[PDB]
């Protein structure tokens, strides 16, 4: 895998 | 963003 | 066997 | 990724 902080998907 | 063909999140 | 829900290679 | 001596898909 994740990225962005906010878990699966949303912001890589 | 997306990677894997499944859209968001799941495979990247 | 296959994996990945691309059938058989690709993703594993 | 690969498995099976012969690269992609066929036998994992
Ligand atoms: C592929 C290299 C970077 C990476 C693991 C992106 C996946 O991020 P997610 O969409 O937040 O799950
Ligand atoms: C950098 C590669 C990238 C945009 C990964 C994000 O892929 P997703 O988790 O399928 O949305
Ligand atoms: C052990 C897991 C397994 C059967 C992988 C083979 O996956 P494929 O390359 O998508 O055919
Ligand atoms: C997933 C762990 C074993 C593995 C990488 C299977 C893929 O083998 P292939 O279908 O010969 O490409
Ligand atoms: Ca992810
Ligand atoms: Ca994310
Ligand atoms: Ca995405
Ligand atoms: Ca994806
Ligand atoms: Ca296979
Ligand atoms: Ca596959
Ligand atoms: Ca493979
Ligand atoms: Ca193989
Ligand atoms: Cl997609
Ligand atoms: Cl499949």
């Amino acid at each position: 895998x994740d990225a962005x902080g906010d878990g699966d998907g949303x912001i890589p």
